Order: C-alpha cells, then structure tokens, then sequence
C-alpha cells in the first residue's frame, strides 16, 4: 500500500423509515469492526438536493468509497454519474433504478420476487378468487413500480382476481389507515388489501379494525418488520415478505471496505422470503 492514512466512507441513507432504521443500525454495527475506517453517515431525509449535497461533500473530502440508498430514481443517475467521474467506488443499497449498472455494486432484494411472492399466497388464501385493492407506495420508487408489478402478474393469471382499487399510501402507516378508511367509505367490496410495504398495511388494519372488519378481508404487507411480525402473532396480517434490513446493511458496508481497499466488487442480491403463521417465528429470531 502507498499510504497509511485513516480510510472515510460517506453514507446517505435517504431517510430513517421504520424499515431502513434497521439497516442504518446494521450498517453502523459492521463499520465499528473496521478500525482503520472513519464512517460519515447522513441522512438525506427524503430530500435529494440534499442528497445531492452530502455526496458532493463526500466527493470534496476525497473519501475512498460512498454508500447511497436514492432518494429518486432520476436523481440517482446524476449521482452515480458524478462519483463515476470523480473515480470514487458508489455502492448502491437496497433502492434500485434505471442506470444502477454504471455504480460500482449493488447490494439488495429484487423487488417485484417480493410482489410475486406475497400475491401468490394471497391469491392461494382467496382460492384465485377476489376483488384486490393494492396499496402503492411511494410513485416512481423501483420497489413501488415492480411490488406492484408482481402482484398484478399473479392478478392476471387468474381469472377470479381483479385489481378493483389502486391508490398510494406513501409507504406510510397513518395514509394507509387514511387510504384505507377512504376505500372503505367507497363501498367497494374488497377481498384482500395488498400493500407494497408491512407499514402500510399495518395502518389498513388500523382502519379495517375500526369498523370490525378486519376478519372479513385478507392484508398482505412487505418487509416482515417486527412490528409486521406482531401484527401477525395477534392475527391481524396474513401474510408478509422478509427483506433482511440486517443483510443489506451489513453488506454495503463490507463491499465498500473492500471496494476502498482497492478490491473489485459484486453485487450482493439477498433473497426475499415468503412469512406467514406457519413460519413467522423463524423470522422473529432475525431480530
Ligand atoms: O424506504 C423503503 C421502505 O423502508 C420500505 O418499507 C422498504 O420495503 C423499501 O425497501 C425501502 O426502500
Ligand atoms: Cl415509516
Ligand atoms: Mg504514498
Ligand atoms: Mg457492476
Ligand atoms: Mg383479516
Ligand atoms: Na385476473
């Protein structure tokens, strides 16, 4: 090696939501096993001007690798673009977009594999057959476009399966129960509320409880948070899809070691997992 300086890896994640609080808290677990690292973590808070600003400020420090969760898929490119230029290794966690293939790694799960997965079960639940209602999350993030995009190619292999409402509720818990209290004032006869995230349908279940009838329609969520996994053990979710919040974050920080340490890198493509009652203990360990 040419030099003996502390190494820095520059981290924004785009915001501390009640998913990516676990993999932020992971990542900082992996870095503290790295010594000879200074780790700067920033939070972008859903901002990608500001986003903008913390990479150009790791790009000024000259830090030897940068970690990025985008806050948008358009502003992701001209990141990856500009750390490109600038010969600093970006490795891309657990947020994907057109262009990804032009950052140094990515580390993360394959969205619509979580959408297919948790519409397979929920159509095996409704025997193929039921008026879906799917909640978006937030529009235009990859997750939001292809967990949508897997529940509707499961939907269109069923004849009895029809999408009859379709609405964003941000990947938040209170615009879910609010979308879902909305739904439920439509009159619309719903079979099955299908989220493309567990806090989503946790604010459905909030809403479907109000008015007692959470036992006559089926909830699906994504990420088997703990709080998805209790919703779960108490009866009220059917069936949601492990993303390893741990796995992802852990990872990123291990490839941009090595990335800064001057090895090439891969990608890291962790697996979802299908959770329901018959399993949801094994998930609980995960915590
Ligand atoms: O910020 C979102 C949010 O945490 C979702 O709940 C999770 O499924 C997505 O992977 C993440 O990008
Ligand atoms: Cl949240
Ligand atoms: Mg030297
Ligand atoms: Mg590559
Ligand atoms: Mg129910
Ligand atoms: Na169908």
């Amino acid at each position: 090696t040419g030099d003996s300086g502390q190494k820095v890896i520059g981290v924004s994640i785009s915001n501390l939501d009640e998913f990516l609080t676990y993999m932020q808290d992971a990542m900082k677990e992996e870095a503290a096993n790295y010594p000879d690292f200074e780790f700067i973590f920033s939070d972008a808070q859903n901002d990608s001007t500001q986003q903008m600003a913390q990479v150009e400020n790791f790009i000024s420090r000259n830090v030897d690798a940068i970690i990025v969760n985008p806050v948008d898929t358009t502003s992701a490119v001209d990141i990856v673009n500009m750390v490109n230029d600038a010969g600093i290794p970006i490795i891309i966690a657990n947020r994907t977009f057109d262009g990804v293939d032009q950052a140094t790694a990515f580390v993360g799960s394959e969205s619509i594999q979580s959408g297919l997965l948790q519409m397979e079960e929920v159509a095996k639940l409704l025997n193929n057959e039921g008026n879906i209602a799917i909640m978006d999350g937030e529009l235009g993030h990859e997750a939001q476009i292809m967990r949508t995009e897997g529940n509707k190619q499961i939907i269109e292999e069923h004849d009895g399966l029809e999408v009859v409402l379709q609405g964003t509720a941000k990947f938040d818990r209170s615009e879910g129960m609010r979308l879902m209290e909305n739904w439920l004032n439509s009159g619309t006869e719903i079979d099955a509320v299908v989220a493309n995230n567990d806090e989503m349908a946790l604010g459905a279940i909030l809403a479907l409880e109000a008015v007692g009838k959470l036992d006559d329609v089926i909830v699906a969520g994504i990420d088997a948070t703990p709080a998805a996994l209790e919703a779960m053990k108490e009866g009220k979710l059917d069936v949601t899809v492990f993303q390893d919040a741990k796995g992802q974050g852990a990872t990123s920080v291990k490839v941009a070691v090595q990335a800064a340490n001057g090895e090439d890198v891969e990608d890291a493509m962790i697996p979802y997992e299908l959770v329901t009652p018959e399993n949801v203990e094994e998930y609980e360990a995960k915590y």
